[PDB]
């Protein structure tokens, strides 16, 4: 499973692990992710909106019961950040994930946030707290909006926690 995406019956902090044997990467920021879906929809990729770098890894559609797998990395080079927001589709509604590793981390802190509406959030709304987003989660907090619980590690080597049940 971790080869594909998306991993059958495991919760989040087990999937996490499975990460690194298909992954190798050699940015220096980044954060891993799992997405575990405790609904009873399955959530299907739907896109991402890159903010600084990319997701690098296969990005998979994740049945109920299952949690999908991914590593979103800065761009090589590039002293940037690795952020961004992942879209999936859930019935007709889009789930929005956020995580936001910096590169200069004098300057900034690093966030997460997660909204489920009906659109494509952009990176600015979710960092702002605008269009219905709540205000963003502070890394090393877990956070909760609309039921859906999360957590992102304050690493330049992070890990974004989400778990989702409708």
């Amino acid at each position: 499973g971790a080869a594909l995406g998306v991993i059958a019956k495991v919760g989040v902090d087990a999937a996490l692990q499975q990460i690194d044997d298909v992954w190798k990467g050699k940015t220096v920021r980044y954060w891993k992710c799992a997405v575990e879906n405790r609904s009873s929809k399955t959530l299907y990729a739907l896109g991402t909106t890159q903010e600084s770098g990319s997701m690098t890894t296969v990005f998979a559609d994740i049945p109920p019961k299952s949690t999908g797998v991914f590593v979103w990395e800065k761009s090589r080079g590039a002293a940037k950040g690795a952020v961004g927001v992942v879209h999936y589709k859930y019935g007709n509604k889009v789930l929005n994930i956020m995580a936001s590793i910096p590169y200069d981390w004098n300057l900034y802190k690093a966030w997460a946030n997660v909204h489920l509406s009906d659109h494509k959030e952009s990176f600015s709304d979710l960092y702002k707290g605008k269009n219905g987003a709540k205000y963003p989660t502070r890394a090393g907090n877990w956070g909760e909006v609309d039921g859906t619980k999360f957590f992102l590690t304050e690493k330049s080597h992070a890990e974004f926690k989400v778990i989702f049940s409708g």
